[PDB]
């Protein structure tokens, strides 16, 4: 099958080292190593029901 | 079969080393090592019901 | 099947080592090693019912 | 069957070694080693009922 | 089936060595070694009933 | 059947060795060794009834 | 079935050896060895009844 | 049937060896060895009745 | 059935060896050796009745 | 039928050898050896009646 | 049924050999050997009646 | 039924040879051997009636 | 089958190290190493139902 | 099949190092290394239903 | 098969290092290394149903 | 088969280093390295249904 | 087959370094390196249905 | 087989460095390096259906 | 086979460096380097259906 | 076989340095380097169907 011979995969210290950073919500922020099946996704929404609006600002 | 021969996979110390940071809600911040089946996802929302709104600011 | 020959799988010290960090709610912050089935997810919400809103600030 | 030959799996000292850190609520902060079936999740919420709102700040 | 040949699995000393830290509420903070069935989860909430609000600050 | 041949499983000294720490409420802080069925969970809440709010600060 | 050939399972000295540490309420701080069925849980709450609130500070 | 061949299970000296520590209320702090059925839990609460609040400070 | 061949189970000297410690109330602090059925629990509270509050300082 | 072949089960000298230690109220602090049915518990409380509060400090 | 072949069950010398200790009230401090039915419990309380409070200083 | 083939059950010298140790009321400090039914308990209390408070210091 | 011989895969410190950054919502921000099947996606929305609008300001 | 002999693959520090940046919604921001099947996508919107508008401003 | 012998592949620090940048919605902004099958796409939209309009301003 | 021997494949710092930019909606902004099959596309729109217009300004 | 020996392939810093720029919708803005099959496309529109107009102001 | 021996291939800083530039819709603004098969295209339109007009101004 | 030995293949800074420029719709604006097969095309329109006009004001 | 030995192939700064320019629709504006097969084309149109007119002004 497929293979992977990566040396030095790092992927570390996600936040970057800035202070006062705000991490939003429903994100995918994972670090994944090794064979993966099923793919990688972001957050999912089903929007508000019964006429509720969805607002970003 | 799919292989993986990674040296130095790290993925450590997520927060980055900054202070006063504010990690989010429902995030997938995990670090995963080894064969994975079923995919990697962010957070999921079924939005408010009965005309409740969803608001970000 | 699938394999994993990883040397030095860190994933440690998640908070990053900064002080005054605030960790949010319903997150997935786990560190997972070994073969995994069923996928890795963030948090999940069924939003408020009967006209309650969901608010972020 | 899927294998795992990880040498040196850390996942330790989660908090990072900073002081005055404030850990979250309903988070998944576990460290898991060995074959896993059923998947890895964050926290789950069913939002308030009868028109109660859900608020973050 | 699946297998796991991990050498040195650490996963120890969760709090990180910081002082004045405040570990939160309903979190999953366990360290789990060995075959697992049924998945790993965060906390769960059924939100307040009868119009009670849920508030984070 | 799923195997596990982990050497040096540690998982010890949870609190991290810092002083003046506060371990919060309803957390899962266990260390589990051996084959597990039924999954690993955080704490659970059925939030207040009859219009009582749930407050974090 | 499943198996576990762990050498050196430790899991000891939970509090970490810090002084003035405060251990909170309803936690699961157990150390568990051997086959486990039924899963590992944190604390459980049914919130106050008749309009009493639940507060953390 | 599931096996377990753990060498050196330890699980000892829970308090950590620090002085002036204060262990909590209703915690599960047990050390359990041998095959377990019915799961491991934290403490359980039914909150106050008749409008009494629940307060952590 | 389920087996256990553990050598050196220890589980001893719970208090840790520190002085001036204050073991709390209603905890489970037992050390249990052998086949266990019915699960392991923390303490239980049916919170105060008739408008009495529950307070942790 | 389950089994247990543990060598050296110890579980001894509970208090740890520290001095001026206070062993608080209603704990379970037993050391139990052999087959067990009905599970292991902590202390149980039914809170005060008629508007009496429950206070920890 | 279940079996137990424990060698060296010990369970001895509860107090730890420290001095000036207070083995406080209503604890279960027993050491029990041989097959047990009906479970193991801590102390039990039915709290004060007629508006009397319960106070831990 | 259920068996017990233990050797060297000890369970002796409850205090560990410390000095000026003292014992609280209603403790269970028994050492029990052979088959048991009905379970092992700590002390039981029905708290003061008529508005009398229960106090620990 | 397809190969990968990457040296120095970095992918680290996602946030860039600026302060006061606000990571958004439902994003995919993962770092993925090793063979992948099923593709990589952004976030998904099923937009609001029953005449609710979707607003970006 | 296809091959890849990339030396020094960087892909790091996504945010760029600017402060006060506001990362978007539903984006794909991942860094992916190793052979990929199923393509790479942005976000997906199934726009509002029942006459709700979609507005970007 | 197709080959790739690229030395020094950058793709880093995506945002450019400017401050106050706003990252859009549903973009693809990933950095991808190694054999790719299935193609690379932007966002996808199905416009509002039932006579709702789509507006960019 | 087709080859690629490119030295110095930059493609970094997409945003350009200007401030106050808007990296607008549905774009494809990825940086792709290595052999690619399936083609590279922009965003896709199925325009509004049931007489809704599509508007740019 | 076909080959490519390009030295210094830049393609970097797309935005140009201007401030207040406004990147578009559904564009293809990717930088792609290495052999490509299936062609490079812009965005695609299936224009509004049911008599909805398409307007560029 | 066709070849390409280009020294210094730029294609960078697409926007040109002007401010307040507006990047339109569905464009192919990609930068492509290496062998290409399937050709390069602009955006594609299928005009509105059911008598909707298409307007540029 | 056909060759190309070009030195200094610029094609950069597309927008030209003027401000307030308005890049149009469905254009092909790519910069393409290396052997190309399938031709290079502008945008495509399948003009409106069912009596809709196409207007360039 | 054809050849090409151009020095300084330029093709840059397409917009021409002018401000307030308005680039057209469906154009081909690409800059292409290396051998090409299939020819270079402008835009393409299929005129409006069902009696629609095509108008330029």
């Amino acid at each position: 099958g497929d293979g992977y011979n990566g040396f030095g995969n790092d992927g570390s210290n996600f936040g970057g080292g800035g202070s006062y950073n705000d991490f939003g919500n429903y994100n995918n922020q994972s670090s994944n190593f090794g064979p993966m099946k099923g793919g990688n996704f972001g957050g999912r929404s089903s929007g508000p029901y019964g006429g509720g609006g969805q607002y970003f600002a």
